[PDB]
């Protein structure tokens, strides 16, 4: 059945914009070898059809037939469930704890990118390295089930990288922008990964170019006075 992902549309009101959910999507969708398309939305000036669709305004959605699905933890259970073997690879991570691991740097980028007041910089930088270090133990510490791996949970991609890789590309874009701040080299787990996963299409084709995660920025990210 025809699958149709709606995705944000970055500056120009038509360029895939800034967004780690639809990003996450794109590469499940990707990876699962579907036909697919794409469609951006402009939030600022939607269309009848997209007004229609989704009327709560949630994005990213996704079209499955005639259906609509929301809630982008929702939409990737689904996609897993659906589009499964002889067809398509289950996607899904063997070790639980690949589900988890550095989903928390995020929150932590977050904090520390909003924040201008340098007295407080010490402490939210320190604890953004401290949940970069703590990834990096997880990708250098062998996986109970299945160290040199290329990902995650193993050599392959899976929904567990989905998550993360977009989020950590952010990361690395906005923090090196406005802070010039970079991923400590000591971290050599965080490294391979990062660069063994912008060796993959999968990942490096469905991220917005540099400028367009810079501007999604403007308004959050501050300079430390």
């Amino acid at each position: 059945p025809q699958v149709e992902l709606f995705v944000k549309a970055g500056s120009d009101g038509a360029k895939i914009g800034n967004c780690p959910f639809s990003q996450r999507l794109f590469m499940v969708l990707w990876l699962k070898g579907v036909t697919f398309n794409v469609t951006t939305v402009d939030t600022k000036r939607r269309t009848e059809t997209v007004q229609k669709l989704c009327p709560g305004g949630e994005l990213p959605f996704l079209l499955y037939g005639t259906e609509v699905h929301t809630d982008t933890n929702k939409i990737e259970e689904f996609l897993e469930a659906v589009l499964c073997p002889p067809r398509y690879p289950k996607l899904a991570a063997l070790n639980p704890e690949s589900n988890t691991a550095g989903l928390d740097i995020f929150a932590k980028f977050s904090a520390y990118i909003k924040n201008s007041n340098p007295a407080l910089n010490d402490n939210l930088e320190k604890g953004l390295l401290k949940a970069l270090k703590v990834l990096d133990n997880y990708l250098t510490s062998p996986l109970p089930e299945g160290s040199q791996r290329k990902f995650l949970d193993g050599n392959e991609l899976t929904l567990a990288d989905c998550n993360l890789l977009p989020k950590l590309h952010i990361v690395q874009v906005v923090c090196k922008k406005y802070r010039g701040f970079t991923i400590p080299e000591a971290f050599r787990g965080v490294h391979r990964y990062l660069s063994n996963a912008y060796a993959r299409e999968e990942f490096a084709s469905t991220c917005p170019d540099d400028e367009e995660i810079e501007l999604a920025y403007e308004q959050v990210a501050k300079a430390l006075k």
